[PDB]
């Protein structure tokens, strides 16, 4: 087996909730690459919005601090509750970040329960997987999974009989605290996950800008790897002959993986990460003579998030 | 960037290669490039062995690609024409609608006298590339030499940066030339080379004559489009379509596009094996079959040659 340490480029930031004391976001803006907030949770037996989420998320956005949020899961044998909780989380996220906006960072499902024997590994993973399917279908945003190394170990490494590791394609935020002497020094490779995306290495950290002992995390080498890419800039198009010539400024994200281009919302092609142009054959589209033509584009990154908005260029035609 | 334990390896051949034994090459080469055509003489010529060599590589399952010996000029129409000609010849060798297993290659080695500006040369290559990729939906790789790049100002175009730096680069730099560095230097705005022709005088079992030899990417897949997706399945439940497939296995896999009756339904990342589609987003009459189709794509933007389909009866 092998393991994955942090490195000099690793990003860093806390996660917080309504019980975090004395949080000065202006101070955190100077020392944190990102902040995670609790949005909601069902740990008490019903859905509760975190009582500081709206305030915390508004101030992080105001200060330009990359901000994401998590839902504390209550899994069960009834898979309808995964759909309900996913829908509730989707609703709360928009309350915090805006209509149709689910945060700067990956939305997170926080799974820490149950730790008795009440669910089989198949039942627990099926519940998470259903939550993931609903969440991503509804938002077009990737969902990151938070859980602890101990918890994974209680559930057989999240290995499902007959099915391998169904959650191993989720981004992983793994908790393994170095303050526990029996823990390894760095996160081992587990659950079929090739890599961790974030590592929560303490629940008792000291960081200027949070008064209470705080959860601290290592992240990817680039903040871009936690966020969707930005909208494309410099979009331009012209018609010559029977072709539409489209060009744009290259997106700059470290995790950029390509672009999709559309003509009147019909797909026109997929380009790789270094691309800055496409030539489109007009005959493939119903383009009434004299009517305007909408060219639009989205970037997407390695883990499959897209530009929140599609930059547009209207050809008068 | 040097070669390394994973680097692929293979010759490039043309009609002047002597005593070629493809059975031997199938055991010692990851890939073979062939000359398809050239325009150096002022007229399109087809390499006299290309069809024979391509057929034998396909018969033995040797990954096979081909190149066009360019004749750049100040006349940009000639770039469109040579691209269209290269497109035709490739299909003669590889089959209708088939442009080879490996990146098709534009081979640029002329002119070396003072007869073209850097802007003119780069614009010609760029126009060939645009026409070729537009017509084939296949990425074009550029072959050229380190000396040639230096001759044309590092392919830096005044006011335009390095317009060719997004092309895969097959760079020739012969270690037998003492003034050359021992590994390719960074040039032309290219972050990396895709292939490195390191000799024109190599000795390779299965080729009788001194032969061009090349280091390629760490994975043969990085020279080829991804395979068609397999294991595609779909069903309807409620107002949704649940689609799943087997994961493609290419080392350079980058994702999938899924379509509903040829309409775009989404892009998935490389580890994905399912998508849930809301029927409400597509025109889906009761009693009309629904075509689900999918393609894989790789990091440099080539696609599965065919889309795998699954027909739902609805
Ligand atoms: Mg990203
Ligand atoms: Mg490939």
């Amino acid at each position: 087996g092998f393991a994955q340490d942090k490195n000099p480029l690793s990003t860093f930031g806390p996660d917080l909730n309504e019980f975090s004391r004395d949080v000065n976001f202006l101070t955190l803006a100077k020392n944190s690459d990102f902040i995670y907030l609790r949005a909601s949770g069902s740990g008490t037996g019903k859905l509760r919005i975190d009582n500081k989420f709206l305030e915390f998320a508004k101030e992080c956005r105001r200060l330009g601090i990359p901000c994401g949020a998590y839902h504390f899961a209550k899994p069960s044998k009834d898979l309808d509750s995964a759909v309900i909780q996913a829908d509730q989380f989707i609703d709360v996220l928009q309350q915090g970040f805006g209509d149709g906006d689910y945060g700067d960072l990956f939305p997170v499902l926080d799974v820490e329960t149950p730790t008795d024997k009440s669910l089989t590994t198949t039942e627990l993973v099926n519940w998470i997987d259903r939550f993931r399917d609903r969440f991503e279908e509804k938002t077009r945003r990737r969902l990151m999974l938070y859980t602890g190394l101990f918890f994974i170990g209680l559930y057989d490494d999240f290995k499902v009989p007959g099915k391998g590791y169904p959650l191993s394609d989720m981004p992983l935020w793994i908790a393994m605290y170095t303050r526990i002497p029996s823990n390894p020094r760095i996160p081992p490779n587990v659950g079929g996950w090739k890599r961790w995306t974030m590592w929560q290495f303490t629940d008792e950290g000291k960081l200027d800008g949070v008064g209470s002992p705080v959860d601290l995390n290592w992240g990817p080498n680039s903040i871009d790897s936690l966020m969707p890419p930005s909208a494309v800039t410099g979009l331009n198009a012209y018609i010559s002959g029977n072709k539409i010539f489209v060009n744009w400024t290259a997106n700059k994200e470290d995790d950029l993986n390509g672009y999709n281009v559309f003509v009147n919302d019909n797909y026109a092609g997929t380009l790789p990460r270094k691309a800055t142009k496409i030539v489109i054959d007009k005959s493939r589209f119903y383009l009434p003579k004299g009517k305007p033509i909408k060219i639009s584009i989205e970037a997407f990154d390695i883990t499959g998030d897209f530009s929140k908005e599609r930059t547009e260029y209207i050809l008068d035609n």
